[PDB]
Formats: structure tokens, C-alpha cells, sequence
DNA sequence: GCCGCCCTGGAGAATCCCGGTGCCGAGGCCGCTCAATTGGTCGTAGACAGCTCTAGCAACCGCTTAAACGCACGTACGCGCTGTCCCCCGCGTTTTAACCGCCAAGGGGATTACTTCCTAGTCTCCAGGCACGTGTCAGATATATACATCC
């Protein structure tokens, strides 16, 4: 009985994809392990910088 | 009496406005579809605690001595002014090639799918290279002592 799946971006209240950023961090040869909050934080920072330049 | 010239009225055509209908840009909807999500398991990265030894730090001392500082002088150089000439800019005219639109065939390269096999990851065991400490040894250096000599 799986629950209703929701995205990690909606959990973090973001528009940038947390899962895509996590996959690019895991396959980008940056470290052996990637923490859970690191793609959330990096997606938030990227979304903020995009918001500043777009405004 | 006959013919020519000036003044004024109503009907035909051009233009503005509105309604019906067709076409371009964008958004909602649907379908595929693959990558994010969820759930469970497990190994290990890192947090935590503990002991030992070394570096840093605040505030003080004392001594030395070379660097910093202050001052006077002088003169070299930054800067302003003037001349001059030359070279770059503005403009008119002529050329010319960039740009766009065309063949004509062929290869390079990006994808999609598939097959195969070689090579690199992983695991276990072992041994020798690297790091550290030390005994020993030959080259470099300083002086002890003996011989020739000037006054």
C-alpha cells in the first residue's frame, strides 16, 4: 500500500527540481555520498539566483 | 424678337462605422514514458568520548640595535603654455563583395537498437618499499713539533 507520491520540490516549497539536482550530484563525480539536504539547498540557491536575474 | 451670360437648387457618388466570419499565437487536454518516489534492508561514515603531546595566547619583563622618523636643503621632474605640422577625420564618388537564394552529389555525425568481449572493479593474501633510527666510516679542519733562516 504505497502512499501518494509527492515531489521533493513541493516538500521543500521550491520550483527547481530537487530530484534532478540530486541525480546530477550523484552522477557528477563530486563525492562518494550525497546528503539528503544538499540537493534541496542547491536547488533553493539556484532558484534564488534565477529569480534575481529574471526580475 | 432672338441669342448669350450669371445665380441657385436637388440628386448621384465617395467615406466612416458596425457586424459576420476566417486566420495566427497561445493555452488546456491527452497520450507516451522514463525518471522520481516509496518502501525495505544493511553497511559504514561520522559523531562522540578518552588520553597524550605540542602549539598558541594574554600580559608582562629585559637587552640590543637597526630601522623608522623628523628636519633641512637642493634640484630634478611634473606640469603648464606655446608652436607646428601632420595625420586622421569627414565627405563625395566609385567599386565590390557580402548576402540571400539556388543547384548537385556525397560524406560526417547524431540518434536507436543490438551483440560481444576485454578490461577494470573487487576480494584475498603476501611481501617489499618507505619511513624512521642508528652504528660506522672517509673527507675536511685545526694544531704539535721539527728544520732552514735573518738580524
Amino acid at each position: 500500500t504505497r502512499a501518494k507520491a509527492k515531489t521533493r520540490s513541493s516538500r521543500a516549497g521550491l520550483q527547481f527540481p530537487v530530484g534532478r539536482v540530486h541525480r546530477l550530484l550523484r552522477k557528477g563525480n563530486y563525492a562518494e555520498r550525497v546528503g539528503a539536504g544538499a540537493p534541496v539547498y542547491l536547488a533553493a540557491v539556484l532558484e534564488y539566483l534565477t529569480a534575481e536575474i529574471l526580475e
